[PDB]
Protein backbone atom coordinates (compact mmCIF):
# COMPACT_ATOMS: atom_id res chain seq x y z
CA UNK A 1 0.00 0.00 0.00
CA UNK A 2 1.73 3.38 -1.20
CA UNK A 3 0.94 5.97 1.12
CA UNK A 4 -1.43 7.18 -1.58
CA UNK A 5 -3.37 3.73 -0.28
CA UNK A 6 -4.13 5.24 2.93
CA UNK A 7 -6.11 8.39 4.04
CA UNK A 8 -3.24 11.09 3.49
CA UNK A 9 -3.50 14.65 2.83
CA UNK A 10 -3.05 15.38 -0.59
CA UNK A 11 -0.19 18.37 0.12
CA UNK A 12 1.41 16.16 1.86
CA UNK A 13 1.69 13.36 -0.46
CA UNK A 14 3.11 16.16 -2.79
CA UNK A 15 5.50 17.73 -0.17
CA UNK A 16 6.48 14.28 0.03
CA UNK A 17 7.15 14.66 -3.58
CA UNK A 18 8.97 17.98 -3.25
CA UNK A 19 11.01 15.59 -1.55
CA UNK A 20 11.21 11.96 -3.75
CA UNK A 21 9.83 9.96 -1.34
CA UNK A 22 7.51 6.83 -2.30
CA UNK A 23 6.93 3.65 -0.31
CA UNK A 24 7.26 3.16 3.68
CA UNK A 25 9.22 0.41 5.12
CA UNK A 26 8.18 -2.11 6.58
CA UNK A 27 8.02 -0.73 10.07
CA UNK A 28 5.92 2.34 9.03
CA UNK A 29 3.50 0.55 7.08
CA UNK A 30 2.75 -1.25 10.33
CA UNK A 31 1.77 1.72 12.40
CA UNK A 32 0.21 4.23 10.40
CA UNK A 33 -3.36 2.33 9.85
CA UNK A 34 -3.17 2.43 13.71
CA UNK A 35 -1.03 5.12 14.17
CA UNK A 36 -3.26 7.32 12.38
CA UNK A 37 -6.33 6.71 14.85
CA UNK A 38 -4.61 7.23 17.88
CA UNK A 39 -3.57 3.80 19.11
CA UNK A 40 -0.86 3.00 21.20
CA UNK A 41 2.08 1.14 19.27
CA UNK A 42 5.14 -0.19 19.82
CA UNK A 43 8.23 -0.04 17.48
CA UNK A 44 11.10 -2.47 17.20
CA UNK A 45 13.19 -2.04 13.86
CA UNK A 46 17.54 -2.00 13.92
CA UNK A 47 19.21 1.12 14.44
CA UNK A 48 19.24 3.93 11.70
CA UNK A 49 17.37 4.58 8.43
CA UNK A 50 14.06 3.73 8.28
CA UNK A 51 11.81 4.92 11.28
CA UNK A 52 11.04 8.78 10.78
CA UNK A 53 8.00 8.08 9.02
CA UNK A 54 5.76 6.01 11.27
CA UNK A 55 5.05 9.01 13.84
CA UNK A 56 5.17 11.74 11.71
CA UNK A 57 2.68 11.45 9.72
CA UNK A 58 0.02 10.51 12.01
CA UNK A 59 1.08 13.97 13.73
CA UNK A 60 0.47 16.74 10.80
CA UNK A 61 -2.45 14.75 9.99
CA UNK A 62 -3.99 15.16 13.10
CA UNK A 63 -3.53 18.16 13.99
CA UNK A 64 -4.70 22.10 12.07
CA UNK A 65 -1.72 23.86 11.91
CA UNK A 66 -2.12 27.50 13.26
CA UNK A 67 -1.09 31.29 12.88
CA UNK A 68 -1.89 32.04 16.47
CA UNK A 69 1.03 33.83 18.46
CA UNK A 70 3.07 31.79 20.94
CA UNK A 71 1.42 29.17 21.15
CA UNK A 72 1.77 25.66 23.01
CA UNK A 73 2.97 22.75 20.87
CA UNK A 74 0.72 19.98 20.33
CA UNK A 75 2.89 17.51 19.68
CA UNK A 76 6.35 15.71 21.24
CA UNK A 77 9.22 14.25 20.62
CA UNK A 78 12.85 12.75 22.27
CA UNK A 79 16.80 11.94 21.24
CA UNK A 80 19.90 11.69 22.86
CA UNK A 81 18.65 15.41 12.16
CA UNK A 82 15.01 14.74 12.60
CA UNK A 83 14.25 18.69 11.25
CA UNK A 84 14.87 18.53 7.61
CA UNK A 85 12.13 15.90 7.04
CA UNK A 86 9.01 16.63 9.31
CA UNK A 87 9.47 20.46 8.04
CA UNK A 88 9.56 19.67 4.58
CA UNK A 89 6.58 16.92 5.20
CA UNK A 90 4.84 19.34 7.95
CA UNK A 91 5.12 22.35 5.72
CA UNK A 92 2.04 23.91 7.26
CA UNK A 93 3.32 23.25 10.86
CA UNK A 94 6.27 25.29 12.53
CA UNK A 95 9.28 22.90 13.93
CA UNK A 96 12.08 24.08 15.92
CA UNK A 97 14.99 22.32 18.36
CA UNK A 98 16.66 22.28 21.12
CA UNK A 99 19.54 20.78 22.85
CA UNK A 100 23.11 21.20 24.12
CA UNK A 101 25.54 22.50 21.72
CA UNK A 102 24.17 26.13 21.74
CA UNK A 103 22.68 28.81 23.66
CA UNK A 104 19.59 28.46 26.10
CA UNK A 105 18.64 32.80 25.08
CA UNK A 106 19.14 31.40 21.44
CA UNK A 107 16.32 28.12 21.74
CA UNK A 108 14.60 30.74 24.65
CA UNK A 109 13.82 32.86 22.02
CA UNK A 110 11.75 31.78 18.97
CA UNK A 111 10.60 29.59 21.18
CA UNK A 112 8.13 32.52 22.65
CA UNK A 113 7.09 33.36 19.16
CA UNK A 114 4.79 29.95 18.29
CA UNK A 115 5.43 26.60 18.03
CA UNK A 116 3.19 23.33 16.21
CA UNK A 117 5.63 20.67 17.35
CA UNK A 118 9.14 19.48 19.44
CA UNK A 119 12.10 17.46 19.62
CA UNK A 120 15.04 17.94 22.23
CA UNK A 121 17.18 15.98 24.31
CA UNK A 122 16.00 15.34 27.92
CA UNK A 123 19.29 17.56 29.19
CA UNK A 124 18.13 20.66 28.13
CA UNK A 125 14.13 19.85 27.50
CA UNK A 126 13.60 20.33 31.09
CA UNK A 127 15.67 23.46 30.86
CA UNK A 128 13.27 25.70 29.29
CA UNK A 129 10.26 23.62 31.20
CA UNK A 130 11.72 24.61 34.58
CA UNK A 131 12.21 28.15 33.40
CA UNK A 132 8.45 27.86 32.53
CA UNK A 133 9.89 29.30 29.06
CA UNK A 134 8.05 25.98 27.71
CA UNK A 135 4.35 25.41 28.62
CA UNK A 136 3.96 21.86 27.88
CA UNK A 137 -0.40 21.11 28.60
CA UNK A 138 -1.61 21.01 24.95
CA UNK A 139 -0.02 18.00 23.76
CA UNK A 140 -1.99 15.44 21.98
CA UNK A 141 1.09 13.34 20.28
CA UNK A 142 4.18 11.41 22.24
CA UNK A 143 7.01 10.41 20.60
CA UNK A 144 10.16 8.05 22.44
CA UNK A 145 13.03 7.59 19.67
CA UNK A 146 15.28 4.81 20.18
CA UNK A 147 14.96 4.77 23.80
CA UNK A 148 17.80 2.47 24.38
CA UNK A 149 20.34 5.23 22.94
CA UNK A 150 18.56 7.39 25.55
CA UNK A 151 19.41 5.23 28.22
CA UNK A 152 22.41 4.36 26.99
CA UNK A 153 23.36 8.17 26.56
CA UNK A 154 21.79 8.85 30.01
CA UNK A 155 18.43 11.10 28.99
CA UNK A 156 15.89 9.00 31.13
CA UNK A 157 14.68 10.51 33.62
CA UNK A 158 13.58 13.70 32.11
CA UNK A 159 12.26 11.75 29.34
CA UNK A 160 9.95 11.15 32.04
CA UNK A 161 9.63 14.71 34.20
CA UNK A 162 9.24 15.93 30.46
CA UNK A 163 6.53 13.01 29.59
CA UNK A 164 4.61 13.68 33.23
CA UNK A 165 3.81 16.85 32.05
CA UNK A 166 1.27 15.91 28.99
CA UNK A 167 -2.35 14.96 29.08
CA UNK A 168 -3.94 11.51 29.77
CA UNK A 169 -6.10 11.81 27.10
CA UNK A 170 -3.05 12.15 24.73
CA UNK A 171 -1.21 9.28 22.67
CA UNK A 172 1.93 7.33 22.69
CA UNK A 173 4.19 5.92 20.54
CA UNK A 174 7.70 4.44 20.82
CA UNK A 175 10.43 3.05 19.00
CA UNK A 176 13.12 1.02 20.43
CA UNK A 177 15.34 -1.79 18.27
CA UNK A 178 15.75 -3.30 21.56
CA UNK A 179 13.11 -2.16 24.40
CA UNK A 180 14.49 -2.17 27.67
CA UNK A 181 13.24 -2.29 31.38
CA UNK A 182 13.42 1.45 31.58
CA UNK A 183 11.19 1.29 28.37
CA UNK A 184 9.40 -0.96 30.14
CA UNK A 185 8.09 1.03 32.48
CA UNK A 186 8.12 4.13 30.36
CA UNK A 187 5.26 1.63 28.64
CA UNK A 188 3.82 0.90 31.13
CA UNK A 189 3.47 4.08 33.00
CA UNK A 190 2.70 6.29 29.79
CA UNK A 191 0.73 3.81 27.23
CA UNK A 192 -2.81 2.32 27.04
CA UNK A 193 -2.41 -1.08 26.03
CA UNK A 194 -0.59 -0.43 23.08
CA UNK A 195 0.16 -2.97 20.25
CA UNK A 196 3.82 -4.04 19.40
CA UNK A 197 5.43 -4.40 16.49
CA UNK A 198 8.83 -6.26 15.65
CA UNK A 199 10.85 -5.88 11.83
CA UNK A 200 14.17 -7.20 13.02
CA UNK A 201 15.94 -9.30 10.71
Amino acid sequence: MEFKDFPLKPEILEALHGRGLTTPTPIEAAALPLALEGKDLIGQARTGTGKTLAFALPIAERLAPSQERGRKPRALVLTPQVASELTAVAPHLKVVAVYGGTGYGKQKEALLRGADAVVATPGRALDYLRQGVLDLSRVEVAVLDEADEMLSMGFEEEVEALLSATPPSRQTLLFSATLPSWAKRLAERYMKNPVLINVIK
